[PDB]
């Protein structure tokens, strides 16, 4: 199992792209800490689907975008499995709105989970991090593809691309690897109740898809698995875009 | 002349690269509006600089990080030249530290100034905005080079970047262009006062830059009066790294 | 004027983007080198339109990829003019052909003309040019979108992006600057000789054009005046994108 | 396995990155067509170490850069075992000059291997791939790094990247993936021979690599097998650096 022994964190995995990182990881041999904000039924069903297929897990509530939570995250790593190897920064809100119709709860609310909850998790994390240690931030390919109305959003995962380049200079002496994934329009709870998921952006993004459909969490899943693992060892500082070809 | 008859707003235009960009414009024929934070001065001295060589300016001071203050730059430049052509946001503050060093200050404050200062003067200028009308937004050559201990400030920069492809899609068809200057290190009273001149970070990018010294004020400003021109009428969602070769 | 007493040559200056670049740096004062290959006609009527507006140029005639033809239109401008500061390698030419089709033909003569026609023009500049001297290489926005059925073509513009990038810091401690335009989508002789005005790709490309129509060769004249121009004297190794907001 | 019953071609795989590239997707059950230009014998080794593991491999000498022979090293996979999966273009040359010292056979000879080569060999494949299949491109960090001296190596780097695009697409609605690796600087046999091991060149390479030594091998093998794999299925027409982190 390419992660046996080592422990990971994935933020946000009650739901979507992360609930399906967390259960990839495990089915490689991971323990995983499984973070929810406001559903822990779904952080829980994750769990059981973890440790019923033989894997370890741990549910934990906590907002990343606040410290004393992103602190009690990564220490619930360290009580529970006595040491964290890697750690997925996925959870994130989206929201559309054209430059006239942003207001400032629009932009500080997806500004401080998206990029604040990144760097408070990040920063609680590195503690515990030595060599061979894998940080994998989940961005977006709007940072490529810049969709109209997404200022703010767009700007957030902006932000997240740029702190990834950073701390794969910073921590490289460390031999701490960081990556991000960029993920195209992937079908998750959040793209339904956002509306996206039947919206002409749908449309527009399907039509441009090389490979010809809406992208699945076990999509990114998948690539997630790599970037933790020693087959991704010459790599840090990379931004990985997984969208079907869509950039 | 490349601005006759235009009217500029130049955030941050009282000290450093706002103030030169203010200038040449000027120069060019526009008519400009000098913002100010804490220097009254500064603004005071630019608008001088500019009215003795025969040019039109008018000082404001205004913290683009709050949405009235946003409003009344944009407002001076309707009130006084009754239209706005080409906004120019340069208004930013930087600050580096490590990860583990991150205060929640050193994070707000920067992101308040340089990502939302940004999207409220656009959201307030956008109104008066027509066909040619030209945004420039100054972001930074950190958002390639990325540099250790900048997290919090390379990643306002990379929120910077994307905002300035998001608006030019979302503004194209109205034909207004919205494009990033990305200057490399700029000797400055932000760069002596920050200490960054002098700094071990001065001496590394002086030793990376292919044309052998550090950039100057003006090295922007005759970018900045390019994109504000017709002459950029074709370029849009573009990002300009004016570091003299480093990238 | 922004080149006076400067000297110029645009290779393949008898049609389309090479023509309006050649008579935009004339008008701002440079004597230019007008080189064509197969029409002498279009190279005369363009220094007619040089000479009738106040300007200096001459014609020549040379294949760029082979090189005594190179060397014979640079000492042209040694000869006529007794100096050399601005060379654009505008020559090129595009065919598609799906991978299936792609013959040694179609391969040979697009990358003999489009790179070894880059190198062996600049091998032969180089030596005349100093400081402040400019180099400005003409690639595609294809580097960027990569259409389907363009992969001989696109592969020889991204070579010409790489071949900027390595000549921009080989060329550094001379002060010499190497810049690249990628134009979109241009309506010249040559895209109407091809077919590609009026293709589907056209109405694709327009459509995912934010500014909204197709360019045209002033559209990228003007950013190579700037380029040449010590406007762009902080800037070297740079792509710029000029098609209207695509990429 | 990851790639039980599946056939892969590695273009160049007697020696360096393509040899470890061979092993490795043997390892993971592909049967795999070894392809030499020179050396037989390291073919040989090669196919031995992947029967010894418990492999199917069989080597094939043939110059990429010749049609007859690129459309004999695919006919090999068909031949000997029925069916084609993924296609490694990996044979490449590179030797550095700087812009005066380029000669006609210094450029053709890395641009007939490392352009026209991946072109033919690719078109001879594409006959017999379908959905599911996976063609890897080994590009290099020169693309991204350009370094002085290189222009026609990098320029041959730049093509296979922008051929890289524009295959994805072109393939993209057969759901045949092209991507690309571009590796930094590598330990093999022909950075050796190439005067690359022990030149300054590897010093400023070593010093700034954010992971602290020269990469090897199996950094790239290891990245070529995940592309090759179901696990990349959302990831076409990328360009994966894996230097250690240098960009
Ligand atoms: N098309 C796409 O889906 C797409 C494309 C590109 C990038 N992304 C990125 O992928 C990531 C996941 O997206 P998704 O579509 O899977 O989202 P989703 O289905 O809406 O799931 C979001 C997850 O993040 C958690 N979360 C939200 N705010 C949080 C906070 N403050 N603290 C902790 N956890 C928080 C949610 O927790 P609760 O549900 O328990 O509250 C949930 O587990 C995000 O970073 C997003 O920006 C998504
Ligand atoms: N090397 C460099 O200098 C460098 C490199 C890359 C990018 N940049 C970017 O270039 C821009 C200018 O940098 P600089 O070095 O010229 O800076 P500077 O010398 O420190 O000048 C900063 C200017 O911004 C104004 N400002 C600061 N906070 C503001 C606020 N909240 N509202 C309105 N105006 C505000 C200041 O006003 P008062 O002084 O009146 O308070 C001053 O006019 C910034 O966006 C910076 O990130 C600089
Ligand atoms: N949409 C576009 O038009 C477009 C978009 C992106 C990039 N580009 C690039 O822009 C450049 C100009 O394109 P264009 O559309 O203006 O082309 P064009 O109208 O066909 O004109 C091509 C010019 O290049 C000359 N030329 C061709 N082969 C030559 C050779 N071997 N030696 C010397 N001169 C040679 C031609 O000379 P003669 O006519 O006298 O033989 C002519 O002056 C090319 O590099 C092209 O790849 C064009
Ligand atoms: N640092 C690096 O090593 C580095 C970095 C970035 C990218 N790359 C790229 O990685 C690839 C492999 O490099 P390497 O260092 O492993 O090279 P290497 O050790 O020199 O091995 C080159 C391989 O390519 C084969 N080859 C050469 N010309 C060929 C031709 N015309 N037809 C068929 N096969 C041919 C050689 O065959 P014979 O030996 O049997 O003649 C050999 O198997 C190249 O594309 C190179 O550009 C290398
Ligand atoms: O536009 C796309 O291709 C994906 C949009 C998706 C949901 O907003 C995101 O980037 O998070
Ligand atoms: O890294 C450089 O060369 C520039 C640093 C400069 C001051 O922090 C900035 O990007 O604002
Ligand atoms: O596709 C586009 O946007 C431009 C195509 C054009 C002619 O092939 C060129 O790149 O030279
Ligand atoms: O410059 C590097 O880091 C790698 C150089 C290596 C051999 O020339 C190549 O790109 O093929
Ligand atoms: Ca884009
Ligand atoms: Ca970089
Ligand atoms: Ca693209
Ligand atoms: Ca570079
Ligand atoms: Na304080
Ligand atoms: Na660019
Ligand atoms: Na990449």
């Amino acid at each position: 199992s390419k992660l046996a022994g080592k422990v990971a964190i994935v933020t946000g995995a009650s739901k979507g792209i992360g609930a399906a990182i967390a259960k990839a990881l495990a089915d490689e041999g991971a323990a995983v800490v499984v973070n929810y904000a406001s559903s822990k039924a779904g952080a829980d069903a994750v769990v059981s689907a973890i440790t019923e297929a033989g894997g370890r897990a741990v549910a934990v509530g906590g907002d990343v975008s606040k410290a004393a939570d992103a602190q009690r995250i990564v220490d619930t790593a360290i009580e529970t499995y006595g040491r964290l190897d890697v750690l997925v920064n996925n959870s994130g809100v989206y929201e559309f709105a054209p430059i006239e119709a942003i207001t400032e709860e629009h932009y500080r609310r997806q500004f401080d989970t998206n990029v604040f909850g990144v760097l408070l998790t990040t920063q609680a994390a590195v503690k515990h991090l030595g060599e061979g240690a894998s940080i994998i931030n989940i961005s977006s390919v709007v940072t490529s593809i810049t969709p109209p109305a997404s200022a703010v959003y767009s700007g957030t995962k902006g932000a997240v691309d740029a702190i990834t380049g950073v701390l794969a200079l910073e921590l490289g002496p460390r031999k701490i690897r960081v990556n991000a994934i960029n993920p195209g329009m992937i079908v998750t709870e959040g793209t339904h109740s956002a509306g996206i998921i039947g919206s002409d952006l749908e449309a527009q993004v399907l039509g441009q898809t090389p490979l010809g459909r809406l992208g699945e969490p076990n999509d990114i899943a998948s690539v997630a698995v790599f970037l933790a693992s020693d087959d991704a060892r010459w790599m840090t500082g990379e931004h990985l875009v997984v969208s079907g070809g869509l950039n």
